[PDB]
């Protein structure tokens, strides 16, 4: 039994690609792109906290990104920890979404003090997504609703878009924009429920060249889609 | 409690499922100077069209957003003219090599439009050619929500537990099923997907353009064929 008949983006989603080829481009082993994504993404929140952006919600290591070698995989999840160097003592409220506890217990120590010591910031709150993947966001919020009908708590004629937004990690508002480096155009199992209004954005640009110029670039292209649509 | 690092992936130089958002009808009838509807009346013609090229070229499957939840927001005589002209894919359809299923909400349509789907439906089912979905007051939230609630009313009968709620149970319980889109055509100038495919669409190419949907040809639809032809597909790894 059906029935049909949340100028500056608040909110903007970055999925943070094109790390490798940007190293391979330059004679550079892999691992020197990689060393760019969080020192970027620090630059990237004062650039938008400035300009009256409130959320960023950024990509940094998807469900499916396992299935790479050992030898990145360990890089990766060692590299950062430095999310706790670069944020703990900046202005911008930090957030983790994704499964932590398939994470090093080290990662997952590091998480919850850069999210202990950054909670009273009132700048900018930066999500960053790490095995995170939408499909599992959904699967989770589902498993959570049927724990609640279950106990008694709600019936299946309370199952709406407001109900199952409040059990998603990434809940209301959405973003506005999205920003894909690194000239692929898809959203890699990145935020499904939440991106379906977004404008979608893609630039050839690979992440670790991502500047200023080119986020005020993509910005004035959603202003343009604003007028027309 | 999670775990999501030990391993199912519904995808395919040929793409196997097309998904296709129709857009820019009414500002081609205003550049040609016709009624507002008229682009309305291209739809069904092009879109017989589109599977008939299509199904030449070797695709298997094509999803069309036709009405979305979102356009029950449009004036009441565009509301009308459109529901009473989806009543022509019978006359279309039900002669071909076309199989045609409608996903969406099918009780809040007039009961004239339930009948004549369910006719077209069942003329056409047994028909071995290319397979068109039409999505008719469908979306994405929609498709998650009702597959949601068939798992609640499951697991309060005891026939399943909260550990066997996967990506494949979750996948049988939707409207539009695997295989997933492998690209999605989206005619009209905009770049978003504007509720339709949300859960299905995780690791399709998007393929955008400015030409309006009665100009979509077969010239078009092969130049983004073409175009998706050149992507290189990692799905998360190397
Ligand atoms: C954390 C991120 C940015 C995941 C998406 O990038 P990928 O490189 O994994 O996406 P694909 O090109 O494989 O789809
Ligand atoms: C998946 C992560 C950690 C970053 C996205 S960039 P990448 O490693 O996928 O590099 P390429 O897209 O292969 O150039
Ligand atoms: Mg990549
Ligand atoms: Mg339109």
């Amino acid at each position: 039994s059906c029935s049909l008949n949340c100028l500056m983006p608040k909110h903007i989603a970055l999925i943070m690609d094109g790390n490798r080829r940007w190293a391979k481009d330059k004679g550079l082993e892999v691992y020197e792109g990689h060393k760019h994504i969080i020192p970027k993404l620090k630059e990237i929140c004062d650039i938008s906290s400035k300009l009256g952006i409130q959320i960023i919600t950024a990509f940094a290591f998807s469900t499916e990104n396992w299935k790479r070698s050992k030898e990145e995989v360990d890089f990766l999840l060692q590299m950062f920890e430095e999310i706790y160097d670069e944020f703990s003592r900046s202005g911008v409220r930090v957030s983790i979404i994704g499964c932590k506890s398939d994470l090093p217990m080290t990662l997952q120590k590091c998480i919850a003090l850069t999210e202990e010591t950054t909670k009273g910031n009132k700048g900018l709150h930066l999500v960053i997504a790490l095995n995170y993947g939408g499909y599992y966001d959904i699967l989770q919020a589902t498993k959570s609703i049927v724990n609640k009908a279950m106990n008694g708590l709600l019936d299946v004629e309370d199952i709406n878009k407001n109900l199952f937004d409040q059990e998603l990690e990434s809940k209301c508002p959405n973003p506005d924009l999205l920003i894909r480096t690194g000239g692929e155009q898809r959203v890699s199992n990145f935020l499904l429920w939440q991106l379906a209004y977004t404008e979608f954005y893609f630039t050839n640009t690979l992440f670790p060249d991502f500047g200023e110029e080119d986020l005020k670039e993509a910005i004035m292209n959603f202003q343009q889609r604003h007028r027309r649509f």
